């Protein structure tokens, strides 16, 4: 059951206007901020629920404030009935944009530019000590205004985990960690119930980029989590290089070499995007596929 409904006023300030996420998005709304006269996003969870994650989402949103590709933090609260967080409202998500492409694929030019922006947001969340752990196309959205619509934003920190300790060292991994995320984009390490690391967010990015260009992943029709994991464990991921620019062999070899204890060479991964964009003559001003 939903805890709020359209029309509710939160803290005598945010008027809930429209439900924009249910299911795996949780309970999230477009609300009217009466202070600034603008639409914002407002996400709520029951305060009597056993696993409550908004406290951590607020912490991550606050720790990311001032980074590119993150929604501006607007407010939060906690009462006896629910917890909530309020943040900048964005536009259409990438799963929606791809499915609305009718051939269900993006061009290389759109894929490279989105992938570089997503890689930036991933390095950013890691840089504040958190793993996202559910990197997937519906957790990235473009802005909704002329000044933001060419920018891609990272969404939903509900499955995040802090991977650094008080000091800032990598924290010792648990021996077993229950599967986190979405089956389709999860790395083999999530399937093996290992503690996830920075490279596992990058594996999910690699799968997203492949799906952007090809339109599907090899395990698209497989729903059982164990069957999918067995496929990924045996899969020759070099088959996925066929439709990507040549330097993605470097990207795949790099992430394949990483483990929980190895910091990714983000500069190398970035150069894969930069060099590819240059080889294909992609300019930032060029239209994205949905702008055609
Ligand atoms: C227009 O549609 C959406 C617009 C959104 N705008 C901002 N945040 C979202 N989500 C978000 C951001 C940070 C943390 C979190 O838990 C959730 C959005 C989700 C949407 O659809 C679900």
């Amino acid at each position: 059951l939903d805890i709020l409904s359209v029309g509710i006023l939160v803290k005598e300030r945010w008027k809930v206007l429209r439900k924009i996420g249910g299911g795996g998005f949780g309970e999230i709304y477009d609300a009217l901020d009466m202070l600034t006269r603008e639409n914002v996003a407002l996400k709520v969870e029951s305060a009597q629920q056993p696993k409550q994650v908004l406290k951590m989402e607020v912490a991550v949103l606050k720790k990311l404030q001032g980074k590119d590709h993150v929604c501006r933090f607007i407010g939060c609260g906690r009462n006896d009935r629910f917890n909530y967080v309020v943040m900048q409202l964005q536009g259409r998500n990438l799963a929606d944009l791809r499915r609305s492409q009718s051939r269900g694929t993006f061009t290389i030019s759109t894929t490279l530019r989105l992938g570089r922006q997503i890689l930036e947001s991933i390095e950013s969340i890691h840089s504040v000590g958190f793993l996202h752990r559910d990197i997937k196309p519906s957790n990235f959205a473009m802005g909704r205004f002329p000044s933001t619509c060419r920018k891609c934003y990272m969404l939903d920190f509900g499955l995040a985990r802090q991977f650094t300790n008080s000091c800032g060292d990598v924290r010792p991994p648990r021996a077993v960690a229950g599967f986190r995320g979405t089956v389709r984009y999860a790395s083999i390490n999530a399937h093996r119930n290992r503690e996830m690391g920075r490279h596992d967010d990058l594996w999910s990015l690699f799968y997203m980029l492949v799906e952007f260009v090809v339109g599907q992943l090899p395990w698209r029709k497989i729903k059982d989590k164990e069957q999918v994991g067995s496929i990924k464990e045996r899969y020759d991921h070099r088959l996925m290089l066929k439709h990507l620019p040549p330097e993605f062999s470097i990207f795949l070899d790099h992430i394949s070499s990483l483990d929980y204890f190895t910091k990714p060479d983000y500069q190398l991964l970035t150069s894969v995007f930069d060099n590819s964009i240059k080889t294909f003559g992609v300019i930032e001003s060029d239209p994205f596929d949905w702008e055609k």
